[PDB]
């Protein structure tokens, strides 16, 4: 029993991060076979972040500007090239640390890891979720680009997040491991607005369902709600709109639980409406909605 | 920016979990040099826990009965003894990913990393704070124990967990590496009582002057109290009191924020005394505990 906000193992991530150093910069890198990942802001100086042509800066570098260290061996650059907001650094010899790996661009809602680095070296890990608004709520301070999320099935990690900026709201914005930022971000030091963010409903419900898990059954009711009713209140209370594909994904928890999905709505209905009477669900004050239906099963099952 | 509970990157304790086997029982153990720790009701059948006589039972053991399984690899059991609660099996191979490590006995209210896993195969990391009343509130299920909580220091880790039960209550009770429990626990199936717990004073003021770095401040106030005054709000709020000793060790964060630890203090005491108000601090609606003034200056600053 418990339950955490709980990180995949990093130690497949730790033997992939390396330092890339362009000039002044230095940043992280992610060394997966002979090729390593990095944001392409590394080329960028002070005064090019404002407004950067990153093809006109690229232009004037060459493979033996771009230094890039695994611990304390330098890495060969033979090679270097951008796709969308990350540079492709291709060196002469294959990581052998390098896991069974997969890069997948994950859904808003959706749950990883994040291995926090500075100068290629691991500090520490988290969970986060990719919010709707495309922004995550990490822990980065400057040296922190380069960083990587992910998950982890079996022996492949599939990465899934890169880490690039801070909005000046304090909140994160990265790419997918080709590149392509995650929302409407640019890598540009201009203020850019993240969108409007809502609760992801689902999480929510499977964090309920993980609270009836571990005993936790206060706020269970002896009402029930519609998804045309709960969405009127989810609405109201900025949360995602609740569909049947969300419904069919916590079958396995409601079939565990025994509690019928629109049960469960009806219960974090009035927990939206009434608020949590001072009281606490899993140890936290308010609705987390950071958990996956597949995290809340993983968590309660021990999946390795 | 940004506060998270962060764990430390767990790699070098996965190159160490291994798989104990004796009889029908299955826990995980710890491979360090060419011993694996485990704990020793590992030797227990059901009929056994409710009150084992471990002596009695080990003695009926021989090395060949205990299976100790790395990944896929057999290690050969070649001793075995008893240390407090800890069976420790000598292995004729060194495990050659031991990393450079300490057994440490923490302190109440400090923090480690948890690596929980079943199988011997690592499932998930996460933050946890040995509680004034010597539990942790952690996420474990059957299969769990022998899973170990750690803090690293550049490349040495201090093991200072050994997980060992779950008490009926969902709370967590272990060992130091010794095999000597935190707190008054045995390793026996009967109801164990866990002392009245508090809230760790010194952690909440480092995650205060957390939240003034990240620009949380709406509770700073314009007050501030004594030692004396606000110890007597601590005690009736089920805080540990405050000493000069933890004055001392915020001392950094005050010379960074340029708040004085007892107008924080005063801030703590009116949040005690009338609560949040709906609304939150880093993204908590109720006061945290579970960051020490450490682990504030180490994620604030991306020591690695
Ligand atoms: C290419 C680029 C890089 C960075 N760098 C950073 O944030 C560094 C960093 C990362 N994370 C936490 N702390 C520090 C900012 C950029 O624009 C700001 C304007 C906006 O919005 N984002 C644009
Ligand atoms: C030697 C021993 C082992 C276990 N085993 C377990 O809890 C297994 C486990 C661990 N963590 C989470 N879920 C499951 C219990 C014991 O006594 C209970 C009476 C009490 O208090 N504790 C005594």
């Amino acid at each position: 029993s418990g339950f955490r906000k709980m990180a995949f193992p990093s130690g497949k991530v730790e033997g992939c991060m390396v330092q890339v150093t362009c000039g002044t910069t230095t940043l992280n890198g992610l060394w997966l076979d002979d090729v390593v990942y990095c944001p392409r802001h590394v080329i960028c100086t002070s005064e090019d972040m404002l407004n950067p042509n990153y093809e006109d800066l690229l232009i004037r570098k060459s493979n033996h500007n771009f230094l890039v260290q695994a611990g304390n061996v330098q890495l060969r650059v033979i090679g270097h090239s951008m796709q969308n907001c990350v540079l492709k650094l291709k060196v002469d010899t294959a990581n052998p640390k390098t896991p069974k790996y997969k890069f997948v661009r994950i859904q808003p809602g959706q749950t990883f890891s994040v291995l926090a680095c500075y100068n290629g070296s691991p500090s520490g890990v988290y969970q986060c979720a990719m919010r709707p608004n495309f922004t995550i709520k990490g822990s980065f301070l400057n040296g922190s680009c380069g960083s990587v999320g992910f998950n982890i099935d079996y022996d492949c990690v599939s990465f899934c997040y890169m880490h690039h900026m801070e909005l000046p709201t304090g909140v994160h914005a990265g790419t997918d491991l080709e590149g392509n930022f995650y929302g409407p971000f640019v890598d540009r030091q201009t203020a850019q607005a993240a969108g409007t963010d809502t609760t992801i409903t689902v999480n929510v419900l499977a964090w309920l369902y993980a609270a009836v898990i571990n005993g936790d059954r206060w706020f269970l009711n002896r009402f029930t709600t519609t998804l045309n009713d709960f969405n009127l209140v989810a609405m109201k209370y900025n949360y995602e709109p609740l569909t049947q594909d969300h419904v069919d994904i916590l079958g396995p928890l409601s079939a565990q639980t025994g509690i019928a999905v629109l049960d469960m709505c009806a219960s974090l209905k009035e927990l939206l409406q009434n608020g949590m009477n001072g009281r606490t669900i899993l140890g936290s004050a308010l609705l987390e909605d950071e958990f996956t239906p597949f995290d809340v099963v993983r968590q309660c099952s021990g999946v390795t």
